[PDB]
C-alpha cells in the first residue's frame, strides 16, 4: 500500500488505455477473447492474455517493475503468432501494440526507474523495521 506502488501502478495502467489502447484496430486485444467467434482459441493457446487482464493485474499491483509487465504485453504478440500466424492482420495489430508500449516506457524511462528504485527500498525498509521491534 506504499504511495510510489500506487504512483508506479497508476503510470502502468495510463499506458494501458491512453497509448496501447489507442492503437487502430487494437480493440480484438482490449479483452478475453470470446469463445463464439473462436471456438478452438482456448484449445490452441495454454496462457490467454489481454489488455483487460493487464489492468486488473495493475489494479492487484502484480507488477512492481516493467519487466514482469512486458511479459504479459509479450504474451500477447506471442498468441496471435501461434494462433494467427505472423502474416495475419491481427499479429501486426498486437506487433503495434507492443511498439508503443516500448516506446512510452522509454519516453518515461527515468520516472519509471526511480519508482522501479523506490518500490525496491521501501521493501528493504519493511523487512529492516520487522527486526527491529525484536
Ligand atoms: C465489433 C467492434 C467492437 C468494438 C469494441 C468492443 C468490442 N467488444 C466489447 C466491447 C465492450 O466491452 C467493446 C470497442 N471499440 C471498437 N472500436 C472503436 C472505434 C473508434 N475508435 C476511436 C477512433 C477515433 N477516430 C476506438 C475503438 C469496436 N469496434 C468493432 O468493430
Ligand atoms: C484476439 C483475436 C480475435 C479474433 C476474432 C474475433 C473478432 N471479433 C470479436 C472476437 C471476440 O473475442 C473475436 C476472430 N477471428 C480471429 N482470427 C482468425 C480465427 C481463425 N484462425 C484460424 C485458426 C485455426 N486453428 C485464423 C485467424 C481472432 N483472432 C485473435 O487473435
Amino acid at each position: 500500500m506504499d504511495d510510489d506502488q500506487v504512483a508506479f501502478s497508476f503510470i502502468l495502467d495510463n499506458i494501458v488505455t491512453q497509448k496501447m489502447m489507442a492503437v487502430p484496430d487494437s480493440w480484438p486485444f482490449h479483452h478475453p477473447v470470446n469463445k463464439k467467434f473462436v471456438p478452438d482459441y482456448y484449445k490452441v493457446i495454454v496462457n490467454p492474455m489481454d489488455l483487460e487482464t493487464i489492468r486488473k493485474n495493475i489494479s492487484k499491483h502484480k507488477y512492481q517493475s516493467r519487466e514482469s509487465f512486458l511479459d504479459d504485453v509479450n504474451l500477447i504478440l506471442a498468441n496471435s503468432v501461434k494462433y494467427n500466424g505472423p502474416e495475419s492482420q491481427y499479429t501486426k495489430t498486437a506487433q503495434e501494440i507492443v511498439n508503443v508500449c516500448y516506446q512510452t516506457l522509454t519516453e518515461y524511462d527515468e520516472h519509471l526507474t526511480q519508482l522501479e528504485k523506490d518500490i525496491c527500498t521501501a521493501k528493504e525498509a519493511a523487512l529492516e523495521e520487522a527486526e527491529l521491534e525484536s
